[PDB]
């Protein structure tokens, strides 16, 4: 192997490979990255049998062709102390040589066989994702979703594909919210009319910081990959029937009111500095909050004034969860919210304003919230 | 107690408070700030019996005067979360009231009288300092200081006053470096010719974010106290003799060379990707770097080019730990440094090119062998 890289596309490359080495034993082949030249590309790779990445980088010259490994750490450790010119690397029996002007590293390279293969699927669905809408409702959901949840099904998020009416489903649980959103008008290619695909948590987090747009989403009912004209990445998926969260949401909601997102917001935020939960009052033109399940003694209250009267002939009174109010709100793109409610005891409903219209860049996310009790 | 006062101010006091607080049991007194108004002035302390800090904010309205208490913690979280208008503070029996408009809230007070009382001291040493040299001084040296260092005396920054010849000396050290400085032209007020004063590093790292110039330094050999026209600030100092460093520092240097301070840094940053310590070679023209004490068959080596060239004719060879060398260059204020050395097993010496408003700190370094 002999080649020459570019610095930056070397160096951007190995901090996207960081998290799927096992980098504490360092003379175990878990903490290397696999390497091949072959023809203008260097192929960079890290993976197991649950998770793993395979990205290229173009180099600037070849010279020998060939396989090899390094310690990942390292090699990061070594590229991001250089110079932003080219980089000249070249094997030496079992080693790795790093040459950049009048700096030089070796490091030591296991055997390339040992390297697990790189999966390849037989797809049963695809995609072709053009815009950010499916990441937003990855970033969106993915705080919902514990990945220690007793359900095995639940700690993953939830990709379900109707090839029939051309939706995308993304849903997220913890059995205390549940969010979701509908992606209209998706290119569905699949050989079934319903097809439902669960990405672990770990697996979902690694998604938001390798892809945005401009990649496939493949699987076969037992793998997901996803490729993009830099990386191809795959995760196993979790095994089981994830819930039908339709027949969870309720039908219909006695009211609903249009409220201010950032208001609050603050209002809650405010709130909870006392308490994990919080008495929300709802008047005709008044929003109360009080900590709930603070300590005896400590109190924390406030109010907001509502200028476009609610339909409230007395007084809702509504107990929440601080932190799932928050990120059901941040989870929301517009100004204002609606909150859908039946009895004080029932599941309660947030989504943005204007939920029904049409969006093309961004998903918008609902989410439906078991109360507090008084 | 009651007082209106400027949310901002409140809010800046309180993030400064927060370090004297002692936050995880929120039963304890430790976790409260003591509070007190009197005349136009909210006054708030965090303290104990070692450390303290006393601020104080204004009012412009009608007040009444009195004392109590809050958690610390709680109440910045609360203050950080409101609007930026008044805040109305009230004592009301043993609960303090917050009030901004629509909101409002309510928190158990402890007894103020088992609030620490903040020493005032009958001052032995005092300086008025209205320059940076000090806490330049402190910010250069205190790496150089570990606060767990089993000696007790080692675990503090060294104040060393000479009243007769008006020198301050400022000295922090581990056993495997040291580093100095003498800070000339320093008015001292001081009842004995020579005093020492050891301040414990978490105080001089708490110094570090709250004063820089137009300050006073007072101690009575006990406690430190320091103050500006915002904050007092005390701690109780370390007991014991600091060690004679005068006596350790050589007297004679073999060799002294002149060499690029930004160049040094990035070879042995460079060598430091996969060693600890790493092996320096001067030659007349070159410096050459190289990982020591990486592991089996890992290896990082470079160099860089001496235009103006060195006064050897054998080439010279060093092993030094690459983390206290960085350090020792990161405490100087020039372009250029000079390494003086004995032999390759000897203490080294660094400091700045050609030794008002800036310290020079020296730096003595123990070497590795080979
Ligand atoms: O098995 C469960 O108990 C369960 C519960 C929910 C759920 C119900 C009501 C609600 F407001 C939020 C939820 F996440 C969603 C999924 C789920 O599996
Ligand atoms: O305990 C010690 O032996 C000891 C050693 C040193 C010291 C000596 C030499 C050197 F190059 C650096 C040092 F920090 C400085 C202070 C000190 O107390």
């Amino acid at each position: 192997m002999k080649i020459s890289v570019s610095k930056n596309d070397l160096e951007n490359a190995l901090r996207y490979l960081q998290a799927f080495l096992d980098k504490k034993d360092a003379s175990s082949i878990a903490s290397h990255i696999h390497l091949e030249v072959i023809k203008e590309k260097l192929f960079l790779k890290a993976s197991d049998s649950d998770i793993g990445l395979k990205s290229y980088i173009f180099t600037q010259s070849s010279d020998k062709e060939g396989v090899g490994t390094i310690n990942g750490k390292k090699f990061l450790d070594i590229i991001s102390c250089l110079k932003d010119s080219n980089i000249i690397l070249e094997t030496k029996d079992d080693s790795l040589a790093i040459k950049q002007n009048k700096s030089s590293f070796k490091l030591p390279m296991f055997d390339a066989d040992e390297f697990p293969e790189f999966p390849v699927i037989d797809p049963k669905v695809s995609i072709e994702v053009n815009a950010p809408f499916l990441v937003d409702a990855f970033k969106k959901i993915a705080p919902v979703i514990e990945q220690t949840s007793h359900k095995r099904e639940l700690a993953g998020i939830l990709m379900q594909f109707d090839q029939k009416h051309q939706t995308l489903s993304v849903v997220g649980t913890d059995t205390k919210r549940l969010s979701y959103t509908q992606l209209e008008k998706i290119s569905i290619h699949s050989t079934e009319e319903d097809i439902s695909c669960i990405l672990p948590k770990r697996a979902l987090l690694e998604i938001l910081k390798l892809f945005y747009e401009n990649f496939s989403f493949k699987s076969d009912g037992m793998l997901a990959v996803i490729e993009n004209e830099m990386h191809t990445f795959f995760t196993k998926l979790i095994d089981g029937n994830y819930p039908d969260y339709q027949k969870i949401l309720p039908k219909e909601y006695i009211s609903s009111f249009t409220l201010g997102k950032e208001e609050f917001k603050e209002s809650i935020k405010l709130c909870s500095s006392l308490s994990s939960t919080i008495k929300l009052t709802l008047e005709k033109n008044n929003a109360l909050f009080e900590s709930l399940d603070s300590e005896h003694s400590e109190t924390a209250k406030t109010s907001v004034e509502i200028e476009k009267g609610l339909d409230i002939e007395k007084a809702f009174h509504l107990g929440v969860n601080a932190k799932f109010f928050l990120e059901a709100l941040n989870a929301l793109g517009t100004t204002q919210f609606v909150l859908r409610c039946n009895e004080p005891s029932s599941p309660f409903l947030i989504q943005e304003s204007l939920d029904e219209k049409q969006s093309h860049l961004n998903a918008k996310i609902s989410t439906l919230m078991m109360p507090i009790t008084l």
